[PDB]
RNA sequence: AAAA
């Protein structure tokens, strides 16, 4: 799976990526304060689910990344997180 | 879901 989980950690990278973050609002608007999102959520996006729907290997694949950041069920851009949540 |  190893192929796979490069294919997810990158396209959820680009989900966190500033080029992104700028317009996407809807991404922006279900963060809370501290910039976390769940996981499950980002699962259901449909460049993800059209890769995987094994919820292990998303989270293996961001295990690696140095773009997020995970706290047990959520994930976040490491860097300046709390400049990005917007209102609901 | 114009890579939410
Ligand atoms: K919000």
């Amino acid at each position: 799976q190893e192929l796979l989980k490069d294919y997810i950690k990158r396209q959820i990278e680009y989900y966190f990526s500033v080029d992104n973050l700028e317009r996407d609002f809807f991404l922006r608007r279900k963060m809370d304060a501290d910039g976390f999102l769940p996981i499950t959520l980002i699962a259901s996006f449909h460049r993800v689910q059209a890769l995987t729907t094994d919820i292990s290997l998303i989270f293996a694949a961001l295990k690696d990344s140095k773009v997020v950041e995970i706290v047990d069920e959520k994930v976040r851009r490491r860097e300046e997180p709390e400049k990005w949540p917007l209102p609901p």
